[PDB]
C-alpha cells in the first residue's frame, strides 16, 4: 500500500529531529533563529483540497503558511525569510517541495512511513530528518 | 476608529447577498455553478500572520484557499477555476484583492463595517455586495 496525497492531511506534532541545526546552517540561518527553531516543537497542519495543497507551520514564535497547486511553480517566503521559487510534486508516495533562490536549491520531502510523517530536508551535503505524529 | 488588517481575522458566515448572480455572470460562470454558488452559505476564514494573509473559502461543494503577502503579486486559481494574477493591498481599512486575467480585471474589497465584514466585488459594470458575520 503506497501513500496518497490525502494521507498527509492532518495536524502533525514534531516528535524527533536529526541534523536540523546543520540544515539551517546550510540555509544561512543565524545562531539565534536556529536555537529558537530547535526549541520549538511545531504543529504542521496540512490540507489537501484536490491538488490544492496548504501547509501551515504553527509555533509560538511564527506561523507560516503556503498554499499551492501541485506542479505549479510559486513564490514562497520561508519561515527564515528567504524569497524562493518553489514547486510541489507528488513522487512515489511523497510530497516533494523544491525551492530555488540565488542559484541555491533545497528539497523538503514529506512522506508517510508507518503512520508517521517523515520530513527529509536536503541542502547540498546537509541532510535532516524530522518525524511527526498525527494529533 | 479606522479598521486594521487583524480586524479581518476570524471565521465569517455569509448572511446577505446582493447582485451575486450578475457578478458571476460577468466573470463567465455557467448557470449550473452559479445556482450552486448561490445556494451555498460559505464560511470565509481569514488569518493575518503579520502581512501574510490567508483566505480560506469553505463550502460543502468546494474549499478554496490562497495565502499571500500583502503587496506581492501572486498566481491565484479562483473557485470558478480562473487562473489570475492577483495583488492584495490594504487601503483605507479595506483589504483590496485585485485580479487580472486575459486582460480582464476584477476587484474584491473586504472591509469591516459595524462589526460585519462587507465584501464588495466589482467587474466592469457588475457590482455585488456580500455581508458576513463573525462566527
Ligand atoms: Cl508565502
Ligand atoms: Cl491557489
Amino acid at each position: 500500500h503506497m501513500a496518497s496525497l490525502k494521507d498527509l492531511e492532518g495536524k502533525w506534532r514534531l516528535m524527533e529531529s536529526h541534523g536540523f541545526e546543520e540544515y539551517m546552517k546550510e540555509l544561512g540561518v543565524g545562531l539565534a533563529l536556529r536555537k529558537m527553531a530547535a526549541m520549538a516543537k511545531p504543529d504542521c497542519i496540512i490540507t489537501c483540497d484536490g491538488n490544492n495543497i496548504t501547509v501551515k507551520t504553527e509555533s509560538t514564535v511564527k506561523t507560516t503558511v503556503f498554499s499551492c497547486n501541485l506542479g505549479e511553480k510559486f513564490e514562497e517566503t520561508t519561515a527564515d525569510g528567504r524569497k524562493t521559487e518553489t514547486v510541489c510534486t507528488f513522487q512515489d508516495g511523497a510530497l516533494v517541495q523544491h525551492q530555488q533562490w540565488d542559484g541555491k536549491e533545497s528539497t523538503i520531502t514529506r512522506k508517510l512511513k508507518d503512520g508517521k510523517m517523515i520530513v527529509e530536508c536536503v541542502m547540498n551535503n546537509a541532510t535532516c530528518t524530522r518525524v511527526y505524529e498525527k494529533v
